[PDB]
């Protein structure tokens, strides 16, 4: 997250590290939401290398033990079968990881909250991105997990030929673009929480920035539209 502030450490209890093993040690690699006690949600794009991945739950420094950490190896990965990693821009950037065993919840540790299937949010809609990305275009990773308030940037305007284009489809939802804070590498595949009567809930999975950078103005954040994934979502869990 570009231009983030700190988390404080049970504002999100849902955001978990995806982390793959790299020798004899583990590197964060992207965001996920957990969405039941064994499932987490990610992008598609995290997971399509063969790697052996790990989730972290009530995690806040990667670099510290925090105490509240709770460790568990991914067990099934399910991408969705629309997806294809040579094009990012046609969506389904979306992923669900079964967990070899089922976390404890906690204040540090609580399953994310989905918006209604379909649920479309109005234009300038308060969001915030959360995550361990890099908090510089070609940066370092966070080591305490970043928030950033990014409103939302609707289809219409998104979609415009200043801003996205052809590449932005009503299958994502676009936030940010203000060109001082973003997500960036290693965000993919977190939250993008939206506040809507009261409530936070997840309305995004982040997915992709510019090939310019990651906080370029009038190039919001985009991520996959999880109000569009609905029955996916539920029919995976419940095949699984
Ligand atoms: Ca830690």
């Amino acid at each position: 997250v570009v231009g983030g502030t700190e988390a404080q450490r049970n504002s999100w209890p849902s955001q978990i590290s995806l982390q793959y093993r790299s020798g004899s040690s583990w590197a964060h690699t992207c965001g996920g939401t957990l969405i039941r006690q064994n499932w987490v949600m990610t992008a598609a794009h995290c997971v399509d290398r063969e790697l052996t991945f790990r989730v972290v739950v009530g995690e806040h420094n990667l670099n510290q033990n925090n105490g509240t950490e709770q460790y568990v190896g991914v067990q099934k990965i399910v991408v969705h079968p629309y997806w294809n990693t040579d094009d990012v821009a046609a969506g389904y950037d979306i992923a669900l990881l079964r967990l070899a065993q089922s976390v404890t919840l906690n204040s540090y540790v609580q399953l994310g909250v989905l918006p209604r299937a379909g649920t479309i949010l109005a234009n300038n809609s308060p969001c915030y991105i959360t995550g361990w990305g890099l908090t510089r275009t070609n940066g370092q990773l966070a080591q305490t997990l970043q928030q950033a308030y990014l409103p939302t940037v609707d289809y219409a305007i998104c979609s415009s030929s200043s801003y996205w284009g052809s590449t932005v489809k009503n299958s994502m939802v676009c936030a940010g673009g203000d060109g001082v804070r973003s997500g960036c590498q290693g965000d993919s595949g977190g939250p993008l929480h939206c506040l809507v009567n009261g409530q936070y809930a997840v309305h995004g999975v982040t997915s992709f920035v510019s090939r310019l950078g990651c906080n370029v103005t009038r190039k919001p954040t985009v991520f996959t539209r999880v109000s569009a994934y609905i029955s996916w979502i539920n029919n995976v869990i419940a095949s699984n």
